[PDB]
């Protein structure tokens, strides 16, 4: 099954992973491949929230780094490092005061501008990379225009890694770099992910980059190829061992098939209703830690 | 054998590679692994010039981007794009006029400064990344100091990819990014190489990054682990088919073992005599195209 590469990697970190200081069990250099013409790679062995994947992709793809967009969509994925940026502030005076942040940010323009904005997160690196001259570059923009024009280039690349920012910045991007490849009709993407939580993050990571490859294949009139997911250090926390173990006890079902609106073509102007997941039938979600 | 991953990948592009416009046969997403504790990965099925590997590594590791250093070492690897930068010039008035470039550059300080210097090549990206403020960053410096200090970080990364330069620059780096990993005693490196000529470039690429992993393992008091070599688009030119084919007809021998001076410890101040290759016994070199 399509999601078998995920289960193999969790199995392998479990058996031959290495310990390091709660600490981890990790492995360096693993790859997973997913033929996206055989379905969509949302895990069935565990329920994965696709509208959270969906919204946090479109957020990046607008070049947006403000939390408001994500909260206007009932997605609370990125809120922590925003909340984090209002408490270490000049202004500041959990579970409920975090509901505070969200109506204030949600409704107050001069508040959403200070504390909504995470700054150096993916929407900027993808769509507004800051240059020496203080201009800004849309690399993903440039790249897609390149796919259409020069589908065979070996330069179809998007980096989220800024050697100037990464010493200073809050969270150095785990989704370090990606590359496109075209070949007789079909668009493949490969991702270099420098660091991966196999239990919590990886199941989302795959869905975002599979969705990203479909969306981009859509805009350029192409059918979809492989999504290849390459790791530096893929690791298990030592307090997610039974959860993943239990998840290993389950038996994948047919993969869902994704559906994209057949005459909207620029993914930068996409909203929810434009992407549909068909026949997703998962085993239940697992709480942790 | 240790060099078997190389031969498998050349075999695989030959059998299931894809054609694209002389044009290529290529494959997207392949990985090669090399346990560097079982020897050094210089190819025996073809002779690979290790002192050229050796000098063009130390050149990068000085932060140097001038051709002179490489010519004072009888290495002529990077000269073309230098020569290229003197003919499209304001000054300009092959096989012999390229011997011209080399004594002039070799002996004339005000000439070696205009035309020696390739500018945006690896020595700068590794040791002097240019910042928004016009300062400069030694990322490899920073990284090595990190390995010693925080051997378990998942942030041990060096990028050669500058979204600001890559649209303008002469040659967007093929050796896009690399990452280190430590684990009970041993240093591993993984390389993301976005584009690879399997016949001409790849056999060097492996030796440079294996050598780089040994040198860095040396400075940080560590024993060596895996070198994992990850490809975007690894390709064969359609006019190197018989050469590689013929190379497939040969039978690897024990791998050489490398030797590094046992009380010099900073690789940034290294020169030749500090690295020795022991018991390298290759089949002959193959001309091409
Ligand atoms: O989208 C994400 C974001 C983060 N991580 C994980 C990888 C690392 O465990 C951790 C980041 O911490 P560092 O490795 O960067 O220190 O979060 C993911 O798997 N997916
Ligand atoms: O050290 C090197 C430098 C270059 N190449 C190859 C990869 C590509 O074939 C070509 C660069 O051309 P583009 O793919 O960047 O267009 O050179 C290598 O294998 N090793
Ligand atoms: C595990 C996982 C899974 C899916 C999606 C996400 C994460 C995660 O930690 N983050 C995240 C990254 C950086 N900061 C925060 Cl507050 C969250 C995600 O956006
Ligand atoms: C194939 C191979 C093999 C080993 C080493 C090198 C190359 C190559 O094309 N270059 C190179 C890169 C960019 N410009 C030039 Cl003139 C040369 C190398 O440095």
């Amino acid at each position: 099954m399509l999601e078998q590469p995920y289960l193999d990697l969790a199995k392998k970190v479990l058996d031959e992973g290495h310990f390091k200081p709660t600490g981890t069990y990790s492995i360096f250099g693993h790859q997973m491949r997913f033929d996206l013409s055989k379905g969509f790679p949302l895990l069935t062995t565990k329920k994965v929230p696709f509208g959270l994947i969906k919204s946090e992709l479109l957020w990046f793809l607008h070049g947006d780094t403000n939390i408001r967009f994500l909260l206007q969509h009932r997605n609370h994925i990125w809120d922590e490092w925003a909340f984090e940026k209002w408490v270490k502030s000049d202004e500041y005076h959990y579970h409920e005061e975090m509901a505070k942040f969200d109506d204030r940010v949600l409704h107050d323009d001069a508040f959403a501008a200070k504390y909504g904005d995470l700054g150096l997160v993916y929407g900027s690196q993808w769509r507004a990379w800051h240059t020496s001259k203080g201009d800004t570059i849309d690399q993903l923009g440039d790249v897609i225009e390149q796919i259409k024009t020069h589908p065979y280039s070996r330069r179809l690349i998007v980096s989220a890694w800024n050697p100037e920012d990464v010493p200073t910045m809050a969270l150095p991007p785990c989704h370090t770099l990606y590359q496109f490849y075209v070949n007789d009709g079909k668009l493949s993407l490969q991702l270099y992910q420098r660091s991966a939580d196999i239990f919590l993050g990886v199941p989302f990571n795959i869905a975002s980059y599979a969705l990203l490859t479909h969306l981009v294949a859509h805009e350029c009139g192409l059918e979809v190829g492989e999504f290849i997911h390459t790791f530096g250090d893929a690791h298990l926390y030592v307090n997610h061992l039974d959860q993943i173990k239990e998840q290993l006890s389950r038996t994948p079902r047919p993969a869902p098939t994704l559906q994209l609106n057949p005459d909207k073509h620029d993914i930068f102007d996409f909203d929810m209703k434009d992407i549909k997941l068909l026949n997703y039938d998962p085993y239940p979600a697992i709480k942790a830690p």
